[PDB]
């Protein structure tokens, strides 16, 4: 409850709150949100292909939206943004996309086999954590954030992304690895590990039966809560403000499953 | 008469920088990035940006990372365009999606794009003021929007008669924007004033038109309409115009019989030569625009790029 869950956990609210939390001006964050919208939608259109509306539009339109974001981000100077901060925003935004691309590649190469828990955690921190850091890193940078603040938002972004990707793995209760299955692997004797591995390697409703038979779902929840605490810890570096409060609640499932559908 | 500024070795310095960033043996995402980049080839886009930056008095150290940015952006666009492309004229190298699969090719194109954005961000540390780095991103992005819009139209306008001007606008975005991405970003980082940039813009559009027409001509020395076809239609009588339109209009005919039907009509109304004269006019408009730039070995290099056989994309 608290602030009622709204669904669709995206950058516009993360970016604007991040900018204002460090002392930024709304006049820059508003057009920046339009810039971030473009890049995130473009990342969406590409994600829709790799997990298999028109193929040219999905690819080129996703590409074009990357350009819209960077163009609109640069155009924020006419709104009043200092050019030095905007320049750093380019560096922030660019490295985030590199993490998203690197992670998706691992998504393709990891499927149908067990990876280490840490490997999975690093992957999603770049897959979904960078998606949020695109909002926080750009917002904070445009807001004038200190290096400690930007690093704070970085931890907050990563830890929040890990948590919510886990919470999406929990909905189920390619053979791609999820944390519940991976933590079930850790507890199991070799006899039960072998079963988990052959299944990753419609009818295979089967996987649900063996997951439930071996406590897959339960395992990941506590991991999710651990990262929720680290994200809230990171925010405390920031000065107290209503903006910092708004960021803290987003660790507890602050929006609906509709966010994972969004 | 005598040079007052240097003329450096642009082509090899660019290749050395890109090889340094993605050398032989890289793994992970850079492996797919490197696959798109190698073999390096001519890399005339990156060469054009550095010459454009130096033509206006810029720094090699500033233009070089922007040159790397260009290669990554244009190779990334090529990697995605190969996915939606169907024909392959055997004048080509294996597409990334045929080698690694379509999912990896999409990610790889994205890795190239953001490697481009990251490289262009390095211009701040290279010495460019933040004001110019931001303007470079605006120039680069708008050009990226033109090249993409043209690729979609190349797919959508093919097999139908369009106005000659509509073809000219398409090729200006397909090839003129590729040059403007080089010249516009190079000039911006080089510190070109407002008049110099518009001159470089005109040079980019006019030289891009000419390059495209020259490439349309190779078939007349994909089964898609080109300017010689459009010029032939304009000159042909109404009875011949109908046949030209119906052959384009319907996407259900054998290609070999379609092509010869178009080639006879291009030959019948001198479409090839007519295309050459259009191309020659735009080459001259390109050299005209260059005269706004100050005399230098770099401006001479841009004029030499209008010479037939020198520009390779």
């Amino acid at each position: 409850y608290g602030l009622v869950p709204f669904g669709k956990m995206m950058g516009p609210w993360l970016l604007i709150r991040s900018a204002l939390a460090v002392g930024g001006d709304i006049a820059t964050a508003l057009p920046a949100a339009v810039a971030l919208e473009c890049v995130q939608v473009g990342a969406m259109m590409h994600d829709d292909i790799i997990d298999c509306f028109g193929e040219p539009t999905a690819i080129v339109g996703g590409d074009g939206l990357f350009f819209h974001g960077f163009a609109a981000l640069s155009e924020c100077r006419e709104a009043g943004a200092p050019a030095e901060r905007v320049a750093q925003a380019f560096t922030v935004l660019s490295r985030a996309g590199l993490r998203i691309g690197s992670a998706a590649l691992r998504e393709i190469r990891m499927s149908r086999e067990i990876c280490s828990v840490q490997d999975y955690l690093d992957m999603i921190a770049d897959k979904s954590g960078a998606l949020l850091w695109m909002a926080c890193g750009v917002g904070g940078t445009l807001g004038g954030a200190d290096e400690a603040a930007l690093k704070a938002l970085s931890q907050y972004s990563d830890q929040l992304g890990i948590a919510y990707q886990i919470r999406d793995d929990l909905m189920a209760y390619n053979g791609r690895p999820t944390l519940p299955v991976l933590l079930a692997h850790e507890r199991a004797p070799r006899e039960q590990q072998l079963r988990i591995e052959r299944l990753l390697a419609a009818e295979r409703k089967a996987m649900a039966d063996l997951v439930g038979a071996y406590d897959g779902a339960q395992a990941a929840r506590e991991v999710s809560h651990r990262h929720v605490q680290l994200a809230t810890r990171a925010l405390q570096t920031l000065p107290p403000s209503p903006h910092r409060d708004a960021l803290e609640d987003l660790t507890v499932p602050g929006r609906l499953v509709l966010e994972h559908h969004h």
